[PDB]
């Protein structure tokens, strides 16, 4: 560099160091002033990284240097000038760098590799060298650089590359160890498949090099290789098959060792789990995974409570958890998870070979842990365990009463744990049981912790369980919270209030009795905090729509009042428990709520109006902002994003109280329509970040509408731009999951709108979007390894729902622009893949509906013929639906093939009568029932398919043609296959019936209905004329 240039860039450089001023001006002057001066600047920060002997310049330039090339970008650069930064930077590389800075100069050395940059043999020749240096921070950069730009590993030979990780696993310093690892495992994140093969044969030597980091006593560095482990086992699994019991071994000894502290043991844990989330075949077919994982998770869930075995500190503490008992928590995550992807088939067995021996150990913690355990397996497990019920509660309630008061809550928890999992069955089979275990905890000979976690038990019971079966035990129930409801700690009696609350939900109508006694109790709570408050609040609606309106009638004024009081006054956990309350409110007060609206809407506005908060953000700036709970970082196009998660979710939350507002208020909502339509829904849809918001967004619109229709031009408006936004998003949607809700909101658009309601332009512009769509669907069908093991069907279901609509909308018009996806259609319905057999079959017959088609007769009924007579139920049902379609709307014009298949449909028609196939048999029956009508053997199998009871359009054809059969000794057949119909719900038939009837003796008549029970009976009453 020119000498000037130098000490210019030096002084700014070390106006770098320091201050906000001295350190913002020189900011500027860089930003500013230095496409002229970029290579310059590049050179001298190079020079400064690699020569400088002030650390801290060297350091800060380095990191510049980095930052600025890639933003260069360093492809724009002269080939003369990449050379010399290339040299000064590998000079810098191989000369005295302080061990912070050779990592930083080995960053900077990984922004001038790039495929289309020219050749660099000098950085080869010098990683090589480097590598065999008895310099640990030349071996550790070294490798650094190949995990950076992993293909250099494919750049060195073969015979080199595999000795070099082979020495680099084995190497004498932990730090190079772990670099070597990261960058074997990085070769495989970084490469395509068709690459590995080829660092693959190395995963032994890594495995046998692990023992060594427990010989050494270098646990917390084994902790590092684990999650480097962790992470191939994602991308490879299959890798690992036949030294998998090496692994398995390895960890399970690791994970028993239990003075190592926790790191090195929890993510031992991990890696053991998830193989169960990435080859769960592999798992499952070798009885040594099942047996270690469940035996090792028993083991740590005993690790709580240490020194303290009276449990002292924790009877004193509140009902959240001790996050301090990691370990404990970790197992019963990892129980968790591994149960949920192997099944109950698999670990009911090894998991209940030990659960048998814990429960009955004098150590409490293990008779706690088996009860942890179980609670954790039992989701996962359910397929197996729903059936050994009396089995495990003969294991379980026994403790109830343990000696130990963490053992009688792990109890209270497993009751807990099951009555959600194994619902609703164990409500109804097991009340008898379970009630009485529980109610007995609540009384105050037990402790405060055992009876506010059998409270929480009992919501969890009471969730799926039956008014009928609590009916006994309410009062009993009832008194004993109400003790609770007086303890003495906050977190008794919120748990007391929320359990009422949740038996009162349950209890409905049955719970009307308690009424009088608790609601002033609870004004006086209300009157005396926030969660205390608000779990009032919510017991208090809960109740009051488990009585209904009038008996809520009797104190909701009050109610109101308060909750005015609270809502306007000086946690944000009570703003959900007063939002829910309200809305609770206005489900009960039907139309009565109107006069609240003022109230009420507003701060939902507020919320519902969150803007996309997004930050612009870079590299660095990112892992810090991703520290809160409340923001997730994530890249859109290489470039990154700060998105503030927990404000778009509250987005979504108001927005779905917004619309249920609007779905239960009606007409009364309309003064709200226009602002929320276009201030809330409709800009949500461009909420490209978060699809929650978009989907909450296209769930408003046809509600929305519906609400201003029902009170009243505007609507017209609205629904054009409504409807236009959501057809152009069908072109844009990336996630298949939201065009679905589009199309759907779409079709409920349309029928709320009525006729004609949608443009030329629109129908052409849903055409494109229905076809990007399609082919879309087409491309990712087509898809599906040496290395690893509905939301399309649901899709197109819908799609088949919109063209519908659509076609009904324009009356037939449509048809038009459907011709111009016929070839789609065509290939979907000649192709293998029965989804989109099915969905193309579909579409045919919503064709014919609207004799117009003979253009196409001759390709498609070839295809419909097969389909006829496919193992296929869900196939034969729409092939059936098209042939009855054909013979109902275009008759002449297809004559021909529907008398012919007739005998095939006799055929069909006769596994028929199950639940699985009953659907497609009733199309069958009437489509034959269509034939017949449209042009005697055959009508005679046609009445051996009544009664006609799952598919409703079928139904509502086959009791219209019974009707004509006769207007125009089966008798109680007759009788019976009507009775049927309307007592399964599925469709003046009744008419005809009665004149029939009139044509028999009065006792003949009677005897028909002889066989019925009285429910039917006195249905069959209200029935007849």
């Amino acid at each position: 560099l020119p000498e000037e240039v130098n000490r210019t860039l030096l002084q700014i450089v070390q106006a770098f160091a320091s201050d906000n001023q001295i350190r913002s001006v020189a900011e500027k002057a860089l930003s500013e002033e230095w496409e002229n001066n970029i290579e310059y600047l590049l050179t001298f920060l190079a020079e400064q990284a690699a020569f400088s002997q002030d650390t801290t310049v060297a350091a800060l330039s380095a990191v510049l240097f980095r930052k600025l090339a890639l933003k260069a970008p360093i492809t724009h650069i002269r080939k003369e000038v990449l050379a010399q930064i290339r040299s000064s930077l590998l000079k810098g590389f191989l000369s005295e760098r302080a061990d912070s800075i050779r990592h930083k100069l080995s960053d900077a050395i990984a922004e001038c590799v790039q495929d289309d940059l020219p050749a660099w043999p000098e950085l080869l020749q010098a990683l090589i060298e480097s590598l065999k240096s008895g310099n640990p921070n030349f071996r550790e950069s070294s490798f650094r650089i190949l995990t950076t730009v992993p293909y250099l590993i494919t750049a060195v030979d073969i015979n080199s590359i595999l000795p070099i990780f082979q020495s680099g696993f084995t190497d004498a310093s932990d730090n190079v160890k772990i670099a070597a690892v990261t960058a074997f495992v990085g070769y495989f994140k970084q490469l395509p498949k068709s690459e590995w093969s080829k660092l693959g044969i190395l995963l032994p030597s890594l495995l046998n090099s692990l023992p060594r980091f427990l010989d050494d006593g270098k646990d917390d560095a084994l902790a590092s290789v684990f999650e480097s482990l962790i992470e191939l086992v994602e991308l490879a699994p299959k890798l690992f098959k036949d030294m998998f019991d090496q692994i398995i071994q390895f960890t399970d000894m690791v994970i028993k060792n239990k003075d190592l502290e926790p790191p090195a043991r929890t993510t031992a844990l991990e890696l053991l789990t998830v193989f169960s989330e990435n080859a769960p075949q592999m798992c499952k077919s070798n009885q040594n995974y099942g047996q270690t994982l469940v035996m090792v998770t028993l083991i740590m869930m005993t690790e709580v409570s240490i020194d303290d075995d009276d449990a002292a500190e924790w009877i004193e503490s509140d009902d959240t958890d001790d996050e301090e008992e990691v370990t404990y928590d970790h197992a019963r995550q990892a129980l968790d998870r591994v149960a949920l992807k192997l099944g109950g088939e698999y670990l009911a067995a090894p998991l209940f070979q030990y659960l048998q021996q814990m429960i009955t150990s004098t150590e409490w913690r293990e008779r706690f842990a088996a009860m942890m355990a179980l609670s954790s397996a039992a989701e996962g497990c359910a397929d197996v365990l729903i059936g050994e019920i009396p089995k495990i509660l003969d294991m379980v309630i026994p403790l109830i009463n343990d000696p130990h008061p963490r053992v009688q809550y792990g109890c209270c928890n497993v009751l807990g744990q099951i009555s959600t999992d194994f619902s609703p069955f164990i409500q109804r089979t097991a009340h008898d049981r379970i009630l009485p275990a529980l109610i007995s905890k609540l009384t105050s000979e037990c402790t405060s912790r055992v009876q506010t976690h059998a409270a929480a038990a009992l919501v969890n019971f009471s969730e799926f369980a039956s008014k009928d079966i609590l009916e006994p035990y309410l009062d009993s129930l009832l008194t004993n919270l109400l003790v609770l409801l007086q303890s003495n700690k906050l977190y008794v009696q919120e748990q007391a209030l929320t359990t009422i609350a949740f038996i009162a939900e349950a209890a409905k109508n049955k719970f009307i009795k308690y009424y009088d006694t608790l609601m002033p109790l609870l004004l006086n709570v209300l009157k005396v905090n926030s969660v205390l408050k608000g779990k009032c609040m919510e017991c208090a609606t809960l109740i009051g729509f488990a009585v209904g309106k009038e008996k809520f009638h009797e104190h909701s004024q009050e109610l109101i009042s308060i909750l005015v009081a609270l809502q306007n006054s000086d946690d944000d956990a009570l703003r959900s428990y007063l939002e829910q309350s309200w809305s609770r409110i206005c489900r009960i007060l039907g139309d009565d709520f109107v006069p609240l609206l003022p109230i009420v809407i507003p701060p939902l506005l507020i919320t519902a109006k969150a803007t996309q908060d997004v930050g612009l953000i870079e590299e660095e700036e990112a892992a810090n902002f991703q520290q809160y709970p409340d923001w997730d970082v994530v890249q859109v196009q290489g470039k990154h994003i700060a998105i503030h998660t927990s404000v778009l979710d509250d987005k979504v939350s108001a927005m779905e109280l917004l619309q249920s507002y609007a779905t239960l208020l009606r007409g009364q909502f309309a003064v709200y329509v226009k602002e929320v339509m276009e201030e809330i829904a409709l800009p949500s849809l461009d909420f490209y970040l978060h699809d929650g918001v978009r989907a909450a967004g296209a769930t408003l619109i046809p509600i929305l509408l519906s609400c201003l229709l029902a009170a009243t031009e505007e609507l017209v408006l609205l629904w054009h731009k409504a409807s236009s936004k959501l057809i152009g998003g069908l072109m844009s949607e990336p996630m298949p999951e939201i065009t679905q809700v589009y199309h759907n909101s779409l079709v409920n658009g349309i029928k709320v709108m009525g006729d004609n309601c949608l443009s030329e332009d629109q129908l052409a512009a849903f055409t494109k979007g229905v076809s990007a769509n399609l082919t879309d669907t087409y491309e990712r069908m087509q898809d599906r390894d040496e290395y690893n093991e509905f939301t399309d069907e649901d899709l197109l279901d819908e799609i088949n729902k919109s063209i519908a609509a659509v076609l009904k909308t324009t009356n037939g018009h449509y048809l038009k622009n459907l011709e111009n996806i016929w070839p789609m259609i065509n290939t979907f319905l000649l192709d293998n893949e029965p989804i989109l057999v099915i969905f193309a079959l579909v579409v045919i017959g919503d064709l014919i509906q609207y004799e117009q088609t003979a253009s196409m007769k001759n390709a498609f009924i070839p295809k419909v013929t097969e389909c006829l007579i496919s193992p296929d139920a869900r196939i034969r049902q729409a092939a059936s639906y098209i042939i009855g379609v054909c013979a109902q709307y275009a008759p002449s014009t297809y004559a021909d093939v529907c008398i012919p298949t007739l005998d095939t449909l006799v055929q069909i028609v006769d596994g028929s009568k199950l639940e699985e196939n009953r659907s497609s048999t009733e199309n069958a029956s009437a489509a034959i029932a269509k034939i017949l009508y449209a042009y005697d053997t055959y009508t005679a199998n046609w009445f051996k398919t009544l009664p006609t009871i799952t598919d409703k359009e079928a139904a509502s054809f086959n009791y219209q043609f019974l009707s004509q059969l006769i207007e125009n000794s089966n008798i109680s057949a007759v009788v019976d296959s009507v009775i049927q119909a309307l007592n399964e719900r599925s469709l003046t038939v009744i008419s005809s019936v009665k004149k029939l009837l009139g044509f028999l003796p009065s006792s003949d008549a009677m005897a028909i209905f002889n066989r019925y029970p009285a429910d039917i009976m006195e249905k069959v009453h209200k029935w007849f004329a």
